[PDB]
């Protein structure tokens, strides 16, 4: 809310979610809208322009206005609405997305050790002089697992971990408050530079995976709590 | 183009691209942009929040918009764009973006035939009387592949297939023209039944990465000849 658009947009968003516009049917008319939301005609268009590149809605010249399945029409870019709408939920998805994370990065980090080896050397070792804070981490692994991703030489995997940044960071600045968070962190950076190093093959999806693991049951116990 | 507002939206993306406005600086008051590209001052804004959420621009209120380094901003919502603005790296663009199709379809059909057998075996069974044509064959290879990732039961693989929809189905509907094309396919949608029945395990791997190889095969020996 705060601003009329983010009032605006928020109100649409959760009457999709709530089905008050279901998914599958007609948005109503702009006019009994804006006078339903309490904003503008011109601050409506845009919101409705916002929530179109979204994938919430289908917006089309001569013709009403859809509420789509955004389930089949969004992308990562919802991640932290999902977040916000279901927090029952919250719990399964950051599991999901760590998941994601670990397995797509077994397939970027292998590809960007033998194809360019020199920049995955470059962002490993920007774990150098880390500042040891939540914040610090959170952001500085964000930056290695996006910067191996476009190590690879496959830009549309840093267009992935882009999409993933919102939420994944969020969860980052959360997780990293735990000292062993970092540490374990720390210790999976130096290992993958070694890796790299070394030219190793099988060593780097099982290190990825356990990685995964190990830093899963960390945020997992600390969920617990929450 | 077209619509005053399509043609504003262009017209800002190519000056993105173009350096007229260089990622990193600040993008022109919206007055003299307005009159620069000729069109209202609320199609403008309407467009600006587009370009917005698109990750081409950052937007404060109280603060100057800056032309964003979209490579660390936009996700696979560009995709389409990218292969509109640079056609010479096209050819490059597509096989990573089939790459990427390859390789994380080898995580979620894994965990799709595992947990949800029920589910990946109901959206391999639609390729059953599919029509001959590329048009129906570019829709169900990307309803196949974005059905497999959901039945995986993490809905974030589905949201990364929803980002690649637009290009990957422009590739399909020229790949699939290819009647080789639509074979093959048919022939792995099939073997991925079996195995899925079977809970064969490394196969499947190993199948979806020849899949990538040789349907990648046949789409580079009909690109070579454009
Ligand atoms: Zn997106």
């Amino acid at each position: 809310a705060q601003s009329p658009a983010g009032f605006a947009e928020e109100y649409i968003i959760e009457s999709i979610w709530n089905n008050r516009f279901p998914p599958g049917t007609i948005l109503p008319a702009e006019r009994e809208l804006s006078e339903l939301i309490g904003v503008t005609r011109t601050t409506l268009r845009e919101v409705l322009q916002r929530l179109a590149r979204d994938g919430w809605l289908t917006i089309q010249h001569g013709k009403p206005t859809k509420v789509n399945n955004f389930w089949e029409t969004s992308g990562l870019n919802i991640l932290e609405t999902l977040a916000r709408l279901d927090h029952e939920s919250v719990p399964q998805l950051i599991d999901n997305l760590l998941s994601v994370r670990t397995n797509i990065s077994t397939i970027f980090i292998r590809t960007a050790f033998r194809q360019h080896p020199d920049k995955a050397q470059e962002v490993l070792a920007t774990a150098n002089e880390v500042a040891d804070h939540a914040d610090a981490f959170a952001e500085l692994d964000y930056n290695i697992f996006r910067g191996l991703a476009f190590a690879s030489g496959n830009p549309i995997y840093g267009l992935i971990l882009n999409g993933m940044k919102g939420l994944y960071t969020r969860i980052g600045r959360h997780y990293f408050a735990n000292p062993e968070a970092r540490s374990l962190a720390l210790g999976f950076y130096h290992k993958l530079s070694a890796l790299c190093s070394e030219g190793a093959h099988d060593q780097v999806y099982e290190t990825v995976r356990r990685y995964g693991h190990e830093s899963g049951e960390i945020w997992h116990r600390m969920q617990k709590n929450l």
